[PDB]
C-alpha cells in the first residue's frame, strides 16, 4: 500500500462523536491538523448540545492513530496509513473500574483531502454520583504507552492498555481500555510486529471560547 504518502506535511482533520451515557445524549465536533512525521495533533473538540454529561479527559482515546511517528525502519508496521485512503473500524469497551463502561464504534478514513473520525458511543450501568457522571475528574491528562498487537485473523491489529484519571480527592481512576481495528477495505495492509505506541497528552482551554469544550496537543510515536 501507498497509504503513508498521504500524510507528508499538516493534514486536516474532522472528527464527530454522538453519546449517550445512561441516556444522557450528547454530540462533540473536533477540528483540527495533524504532522504524521513528526507524530503530532493539536485539535479543538465543541460539545454542540450544551453541556457535555461527562467528563473531557474520558473521550480523549475515543476522539486517530494513523498519525503516529513511525521511525523509518518501522515504516513496515504501520497499519494505520496501510489502511489510508479506505481507511479502517476501530472498536473499543473501556471499563471504569467501580462504575460503567463505555461500547465505541469509529470508521476512521479520507474523505477528499480531509482525515474524518466518525464514532458512536454508548455508555452503560454508571453510578449518577460516582466519579464520571457526577464531574469529579481533574481536567488533565497523563502520558501513557500502549502495546499494539497484530490480529492475523482478521487482518487487523488490537490492543489492551490502561489510562489512569486523576481524580479531585487525590485518588485515581481507572479506564481499561480493551481495542481492534479491522480495515474497512479488500486492499492489502501492513500487519505489524508487536510494538509499543507512546503518547504524550497536553490539556488547555481557550480563554474566547464560551461553549464547553477541549484544546488538544498530543504527540504519538511509535517504539517497539
Amino acid at each position: 500500500s501507498k497509504g503513508e504518502e498521504l500524510f507528508t506535511g499538516v493534514v486536516p482533520i474532522l472528527v464527530e462523536l454522538d453519546g449517550d451515557v445512561n441516556g444522557h445524549k450528547f454530540s462533540v465536533r473536533g477540528e483540527g491538523e495533524g504532522d504524521a512525521t513528526n507524530g503530532k495533533l493539536t485539535l479543538k473538540f465543541i460539545c454542540t448540545t450544551g453541556k457535555l454529561p461527562v467528563p473531557w479527559p474520558t473521550l480523549v482515546t475515543t476522539l486517530v492513530l494513523c498519525f503516529a511517528r513511525y521511525p523509518d525502519h518501522m515504516k513496515q508496521h504501520d497499519f494505520f496509513k496501510s489502511a489510508m485512503p479506505e481507511g479502517y473500524v476501530q472498536e473499543r469497551t473501556i471499563s471504569f473500574k467501580d462504575d460503567g463502561y463505555y461500547k465505541t464504534r469509529a470508521e476512521v478514513k479520507f474523505e477528499g483531502d480531509t482525515l474524518v473520525n466518525r464514532i458512536e458511543l454508548k455508555g452503560i450501568d454508571f453510578k449518577e454520583d460516582g466519579n464520571i457522571l457526577g464531574h469529579k475528574l481533574e481536567y488533565n491528562f497523563n502520558s501513557s504507552n500502549a502495546y499494539i498487537t497484530a490480529d492475523k485473523q482478521k487482518n487487523g491489529i488490537k490492543s489492551n492498555f490502561k489510562i489512569r484519571h486523576n481524580v479531585e480527592d487525590g485518588s485515581v481512576q481507572l479506564a481499561d481500555h480493551y481495542q481492534q481495528n479491522t480495515p474497512i477495505g479488500d486492499g492489502p495492509v501492513l500487519l505489524p510486529d508487536n510494538h509499543y505506541l507512546s503518547t504524550q497528552n497536553a490539556l488547555s482551554k481557550d480563554p474566547n471560547e464560551k461553549r464547553d469544550h477541549m484544546v488538544l496537543l498530543e504527540f504519538v510515536t511509535a517504539a517497539g
